[PDB]
This record gives C-alpha cells, sequence and structure tokens, in this order.
C-alpha cells in the first residue's frame, strides 16, 4: 500500500543525512515526488513555501527536475550523474555552487555557548518567538525565513523553535527553525542589514541550540557559504563535507 | 506529493486514539490503502502478518473490505455506516462482537505493579523474550501473536519488546508488543490454556509495563473481552469505550 511505497521511496535517498530530507520522509511538512509511485527509481525531497531545497535521489530524472522550475530553490544532487543531468538539460540556466554540511554528532560547550547569550549588550533583547513574534518575523523579508516555512502561526508554535533579539522595540536578528524533524531542528539565522557587524546572529544562535538542547532537540546546521561554516565553528560544530548544489540562473 | 496524499489520508481516521492505527500511519511497520490515491475517501490501516487488524475510516467502500478478506483479521470500523456495510456485503460471514478501548492518560501504580510481579510463584521463571525465546514463542498458535507481527527477530529484538513466564522448561505464559508505535507499544497478552486461572497474565503484563515506563514507552492496552478489560483495571487502565468490531466467521 502506500506506507510500503514510501518505505521503498525512503531507501532512494538511503543514509543522506540532511535533515530536510528527513522531514520530508517523515511525512508532517515537507513533500516527496516519484517517477513511478508504483515502482519508484527517481525521487525529490521538495520543502519550502518561500524558499525552497529540492533534495534529488535515485535516477536522474528530468521531471522531477521541472517540479523545482520557477522556484527560488536550491537544488541537491545525490551525485555527479545528477548533477550531470542538471547541467545536460539547463546548461547556463543553472548557477553550480557549494555548502558545507556539518557532523550531526556535535559535542556542545555551554559555557560558551551561555558566554555568547550574556555578553549581548545592555539594549538587546533576547526572546523566544511566540504568537505575535512569529507574525513579526513575517513583516520584513529578511526574517522571513525564520518561521515562513510553516503552514501558519500554529504549526510554528507546535513544531518550531526560534528566537529574535530586538533593539527599540524592533526585531533586528534572529535564529530559528527553517525546518523541524522529529528529534531536531535545521537552522536558519538572519539580522537585519543595519545591525551587522554586532555578533547578534551567533547570540541568537547561541540561544537557539541551548533551547533545543534543553527540549532534548538536535539543532542541525548546514551552510550556504563558507562565512557560514565558519560560524557554525564558531558555534561548536565540525565540517563533514563541502558538496554540489544549485540554483536557478 | 506523496507526503501530501498520506497526510490527507492521516485526516480521514481523524482522532482515533488507537495505537495500531498510529503504527499504520508512522511508516515503519504495517500499511495504508485508499480508495483512491488522488482523492482520498475511504481508507484502510491495515496491520499485521500472522493475526491482523484492518481499520477502517472515512466513507465505506467495498474494495477496502475486499482487501482484509481471506485473513485472520479483526475489523473495525470508524462509524456505523462502515458496519452496516460489513453486516450487510457479507451477513454470517461476519461475527459482530465488542472490544474495550482504554484511557491512554494512565496513571500507573508502580509500587502496586511491582507486588504483582514479585507475587510470581518461585516455580515460576519470568523472562525478556530473547533471540531463542522469540522462535520458541512463534511454534505455537497460542503465543505467536506475541512476537510475530514483526517480520523477522532482529526487527523484533529492535522495535519489539515483551517477557515471558516458563514453567517446566516450557512458555507458559506472555505479556508482549502485538505493535510498537513512535513513543510505545500495543500490548499483547497470552496465557496457555492449561495454566490459566493462575494470575500469570497479570504478573509478565505488570513487568511489560515496568519495562516500558522504565524506557519512557507509553504501554497500551485494548481489551479484546471484557475478561481483557478487567485485567487492565486490574493492571491501571481505564475504560474508555466499548466499540464495535468483526471477524470472519
Ligand atoms: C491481549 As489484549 C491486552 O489486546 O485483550
Ligand atoms: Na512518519
Amino acid at each position: 500500500g502506500m506506507a510500503e511505497q514510501m518505505r521503498r521511496v525512503a531507501r532512494l535517498f538511503g543514509d543522506w543525512p540532511e535533515t530536510i530530507i528527513w522531514t520530508c520522509l517523515e511525512g508532517t511538512m515537507g513533500d516527496i515526488y516519484v517517477d513511478d509511485s508504483q515502482s519508484p527509481q527517481s525521487a525529490l525531497a521538495l520543502y519550502g513555501r518561500q524558499s525552497f531545497f529540492g533534495f534529488l535521489a535515485g535516477q536522474p530524472h528530468r521531471d522531477l527536475l521541472k517540479i523545482c522550475e520557477g522556484k527560488n530553490i536550491i537544488l541537491v544532487p545525490q551525485n555527479q550523474a545528477w548533477s550531470d543531468l542538471i547541467e545536460e538539460v539547463y546548461g547556463d540556466g543553472v548557477r553550480f555552487f557549494t555548502r558545507y554540511a556539518t557532523k550531526k554528532d556535535t559535542e556542545f560547550d555551554l559555557g560558551h555557548l551561555q558566554k555568547l547569550v550574556d555578553d549581548l549588550p545592555e539594549s538587546f533583547d533576547m526572546k523566544l518567538i511566540d504568537r505575535n513574534l512569529y507574525e513579526t518575523c513575517l513583516v520584513e523579508e529578511w526574517s522571513r525565513d525564520l518561521v515562513g516555512n510553516y503552514i501558519d502561526v500554529e504549526q510554528f508554535l507546535d513544531l518550531g523553535l526560534g528566537c529574535v533579539i530586538l533593539h527599540k522595540g524592533q526585531v533586528v536578528s534572529g535564529a530559528s527553525s527553517y525546518a523541524s524533524y522529529s528529534a531536531g531542528i535545521e537552522i536558519e539565522v538572519d539580522t537585519r542589514e543595519d545591525y551587522r557587524g554586532l555578533g547578534l546572529a551567533k547570540a541568537c544562535a547561541a540561544q537557539l541550540i541551548l533551547a533545543c538542547l534543553d527540549r532534548g532537540l538536535y539543532p542541525s546546521w548546514d551552510a550556504h557559504t563558507l562565512t557560514s561554516l565558519k560560524l557554525a565553528e564558531k558555534l561548536g560544530y565540525e565540517l563533514d563535507k563541502a558538496y554540489q548544489a544549485y540554483e536557478w540562473r
């Protein structure tokens, strides 16, 4: 039946430790597309609402790539074969770049993380994202990914977790669940354009990691850039490996 | 996609606190069948290997009943519309009977449970089911459901949990996981005919519950008979409601 079919699909991804894939495969958020629901040899774990991720596994297949078209999406190939089809089909219509996966067995230095939180200057107020702050994070574009992948505020409060810094009554930095899975969250951090250079996103992240641990959740980091990897390293994460990714040109 | 369709199917079952339905919808064990992949209005949560449950949700649909035919199965209708279809289609070919659901918010008296375990006479030996006892349970029809729903010993040891009472070197009673879900198990208790009426079921049930609680698992009880309900009440469970069930005659 349907459940057996999904078990087969999960095998196409195998041991691919990207928590967003786990989200899609677990069933509550994200979605899964295949070449043939009856005899699946190709799969896509598609996740997001404004920004997206498309993890492509199994046999390279053109139709799954078409699903990803027209979206503010990061395509992640399982292997060179997927990358080859992506380049073959879209050529200049796609932009190759490199992301950095971190190990999922992180040992965190709590004193260090609490220190980062504690060092925050006097006028900056750290808060957990609640019902009202959820909506606040949706107001400006810079902060939307902190909560925008959740269907509504209720799904965020139920399944998400985040924390924001306020300064003079405005949210100016945040760290929150870009996605959630059964045992953790995938972290997103953001700082407003006019509040750079103050270590705000590091402080938020420190706080979110502590809140995750306090709740027995694993806080996952997957870096979009080297600068992002450098910050993860300061938080206690270690690089797993650099990996191929693509975006539409 | 596939995960969205599975979310739609799950809604058909709604708030139905039977853990085997949870097993089937979580994705690891059991399976799910529907009238229409794209427009699901009727669904079947089917679980088992030697004995089975068929939980039927949504609009009554005769094709889902057909999937249950020729199996050692308990059919559980979500509603009276399903019951009416079952009776109409099969007439004297189904036996109608009442099972008793228990509340899932049980407060167990650990002291009481341990006393029941302690009261097992020295003549009897209580043991957790291991690789060898797994095989012993499968050999007799009376004990096979203690472990038989798992694909093999490896799956049973990984996801299941159970214990047995031995006397003169033979397994004479046992309490084990008929099924498992993310946060618990569904209990199966059995006693060999010649050893009934000696309080053995109560002792192994008490031990299993204690084993569950110790591991943070919820030990669920769904009573096949009033006698089973009365046992559950001694163990701390409280009746939720009597409900309709069918078997093939
Ligand atoms: C063996 As029973 C606890 O399902 O009546
Ligand atoms: Na699941």
